[PDB]
């Protein structure tokens, strides 16, 4: 520049499918699969203390991980460069990726001992049963089947409605529902999903704390937005996604607690009896999950990135992957028990103990092809209005100091002091992170040229140049 | 100093066939029925001998 900033663009922003050039150079990853087991309810903890000894682990929250990868031109190279190293820099891009579950069909499962549930409002039974002192349940529920994964390279975006807070303009009090303003936020490791109560905290919005499950009061709950990302053209913070999710409705209910909204009196006549008074108006639908199967596994079977929603295909602007899974479908919670002593000898329930975890498997593969960026003055100028870090970090110039000079605290040794001493030491030092928050999954050498014996690479040399398998696959016919 | 340093490649094995020629005789073999009519609750052993009742 000048001209200009750049132009144009904006408008019409400019792919990376027009001088990125692909090679013809595999690489091939996996990991070697991962194993979480804790307790999706709550975290247990040593209560005498505040240290996790089982953590909170569920397939009904997103389990998010930090993937940080190599870059090429940290390589000594096997002799894959065959031009200047300013010409041109290298970035990877991911062509295949395949998400496998190590776990058996069979959903997890969440509950409450005192979901604040009132009387069955589905059919009737009563009014109300209560409006005084207490009035909650023993209930579970598996929340709804939610299926999902999604790959970025920059932070998701979540949305959520967070407490817009009561008002005073509009009569709204404690005791009154606040009005509610849309807050959205990154989606990170631990979160949970939507519960269809809509999706929104419940850290501050419950204030019995109690209406739900242990793991959802103290989550915030999310719905993806999917909107505001798909409206990024170079889709860096996702460039694929995918969702299955289904719910039905067990029954309707009536939570624990009065009326704090304002019912007109004129839309019904008054009775006499049970018909002259009036129940909670606090309705809510009981949602529980569905039926699963084999056919609905999203997993197990390769998301290829070879063609990607954003200009984005897995081009590295800061050597990172954010892949989000959820699957609620292989989300088994397995039982067990030990007993307390061998001095019961009958059947107690005071004897053996009950006990449930959770445990959760995940394991990537990927395929990685090996591209360029070639670089001209022209290109270099687009960068650099882009995001100039880019460019320092490839590392290009013009860059000052000199420098220099003196210096300070000179001879001895100390000697007492003199000499000088200042003295003063330096560097705290501080501080963003830039975590935030996170599954981290270090690769760096487990990058490999072979890929006849990965099982996603045999499929993807199928996939690619008709060949090699290597000898043969399927049927016939079967 | 790095280390990587491709080599890579992790890593390739023998191919556990690329020279079967298949030749154009054929056989044929079967059973005859493999039946089992056993207890689904629970193994019935007689306890006096050590064997299955069912």
């Amino acid at each position: 520049a000048t001209v200009y900033l750049p132009p144009v663009p904006v408008s019409k922003v400019v792919s990376t499918d027009e001088y990125v050039a692909r090679t013809n150079i595999y690489y091939h990853a996996g990991t070697s699969r991962l194993l979480a087991v804790g307790h999706p309810y709550f975290p247990i903890k040593k209560p005498n203390n505040n240290k996790i000894l089982v953590p909170k682990v569920s397939g009904l929250q997103y389990r998010v991980f930090r993937i940080h990868l190599p870059d090429p031109n940290k390589f000594g190279f096997p002799d894959t460069s065959f031009y200047n190293p300013d010409t041109q820099r290298l970035v990877w891009a991911c062509v295949g990726v395949e998400v496998g579950r190590g776990q058996p069909l069979g959903v997890g499962i969440s509950g409450h001992p005192l979901l604040n549930k009132l009387d069955d409002t589905e059919n009737a039974s009563a009014y109300a049963a209560n409006a005084g002192v207490d009035n909650r349940e023993c209930i579970s529920m598996d929340y709804k089947q939610t299926q999902l994964c999604l790959i970025g390279c920059k932070p998701p975006i979540g949305e959520h409605w967070g407490k817009g807070s009561p008002c005073t303009q509009v009569a709204v009090q404690p005791g009154d529902c606040p009005p509610l303003e849309l807050i959205n936020t990154v989606i990170q490791d631990g979160d949970m999903v939507d519960t269809g109560f809509g999706a929104m905290d419940f850290t501050t919005l419950q204030a019995n704390k109690s209406e739900v499950p242990l793991d959802i009061c103290t989550s915030i709950c999310k719905y993806p937005d999917y909107i505001k990302m798909v409206s990024e053209p170079y889709g860096d913070s996702l460039f694929f996604y995918l969702r299955r999710e289904q719910m039905f409705v067990r029954h309707l209910f009536n939570r624990a607690g009065t009326v704090g909204e304002n019912v007109p009196d004129d839309l019904y006549i008054k009775g006499s009896g049970s018909t002259a008074n009036l129940a909670s108006s606090n309705y809510f639908p009981t949602p529980s999950g569905s039926m699963v199967t084999s056919d609905a596994q999203i997993f197990n079977k390769p998301y290829w990135l070879q063609r990607a929603q954003g200009h984005n295909n897995g081009i590295c602007w800061g050597n990172q992957l954010f892949v989000t899974v959820v699957d609620t479908t292989r989300s088994t919670n397995m039982s067990l028990c030990a007993a307390i002593s061998t001095s019961e000898t009958t059947y107690k329930n005071t004897n053996f103990k009950e006990y449930l975890r959770h445990g959760e498997e995940y394991d990537l593969q990927f395929i990685f092809q090996l591209c360029k960026i070639t670089l001209t003055a022209d290109v270099m100028t687009y960068i650099h209005s882009m995001n100039s870090t880019i460019l320092e970090d490839w590392n290009f110039g013009l860059q000052p100091p000199p420098g220099g000079t003196l210096e300070d605290t000179y001879r001895f040794v100390t000697s007492q002091a003199i000499a000088c001493q200042k003295h003063t030491p330096p560097a705290p030092k501080e501080d963003p992170l830039k975590k935030y928050t996170f599954w981290e999954v270090n690769l760096k050498e487990k990058f490999s040229a072979d890929l006849d014996q990965f099982p996603l690479g045999r499929k993807f040399l199928l996939q690619l140049g008709l060949k090699a398998k290597p000898k043969f696959t399927l049927g016939k016919r079967k």
